[PDB]
């Protein structure tokens, strides 16, 4: 099919500097696989960006490809529960060769979990555990990444050395860093005189960085029914305070 090299970049993301750092070390890898293959040591093995619901894990994922000018082949842990019996790992083990060709690169599985499901049990789960170790080789500079949230409900053999050996901990942003977030989405949004982000940063907490992202533009949208200009604090105040109704379907 021929894959992508996204246009995403840490400092171009959404102010989530703390995992970036970690993830940063994977860039330097793909960037200079040689410096390492000169000192002796390396890690063509996955990493398990793990955290709550919406912290741009699925973003940062990309943000290491585009950061390194390297590709991002990756359907993600999905269409395999979506494919029942027979003819399943034909784009899945012909997935690695692509990268093995176009190398160094990033294979980013989605929501590992999915991987797995006469019998009635796990099998696809019982796959990448070879490639993440040995295959046609193990010399190419490529690197897997896969998000999680409930790391528990997963096979433990994932973490066996020479497989998912590391885990980046992206998470809800401190009541001091969300303040950095808001201060990103604010670009554009013409604002008031007394728009105090800190306050709309206050017990405006608990939520993720795509939630805050939302708060802003929303508060903006309350300028439609009210043909106004300067976006004022009380706009952000109507933060649907902190919507809790969720979990009900």
């Amino acid at each position: 099919i021929n894959a992508e090299k996204p246009n995403v970049r840490f400092k171009d993301m959404a102010g989530n500097e703390e995992a970036k750092e970690e993830v940063v070390e994977i860039v330097d890898f793909l960037k200079y696989p040689e410096r390492y293959a000169n000192l002796g040591a390396k890690i063509p093995k996955g990493v398990l960006l793990v955290g709550p619901p919406g912290t741009g894990k699925t973003l940062l994922a990309k943000a290491v490809a585009g950061e390194a000018h390297v590709p991002f082949f990756s359907m993600g842990g999905s269409s395999f529960i979506e494919m029942f019996v027979g003819l399943g790992a034909s784009r899945v083990r012909d997935l690695f060769e692509t990268a093995k060709k176009q190398a160094p690169s990033i294979i980013f599985i989605d929501e590992i979990d999915a991987i797995g499901k006469n019998d009635e049990r796990e099998q696809t789960l019982n796959q990448l555990l070879a490639e993440m170790d040995g295959f046609g080789s193990e010399n190419a500079p490529v690197i897997v990444l896969a998000a999680t949230n409930r790391p528990e409900i997963l096979d433990p053999a994932l973490m066996r050395p020479g497989r998912f050996d590391r885990q980046v901990l992206v998470d809800k942003p401190d009541f001091n860093g969300r303040v950095e977030i808001l201060k990103v989405h604010i670009k554009g949004v013409k604002l008031a005189n007394d728009v105090n982000l800190q306050e709309v940063a206050k017990l405006t907490a608990g939520l993720a960085g795509a939630d805050l992202a939302n708060i802003i533009n929303e508060a903006a949208l309350l300028a439609g029914r009210n043909n106004q200009k300067e976006v004022r604090q009380q706009h952000l105040k109507e933060a649907v305070e902190r919507g809790i109704a969720g979990l009900e379907k």
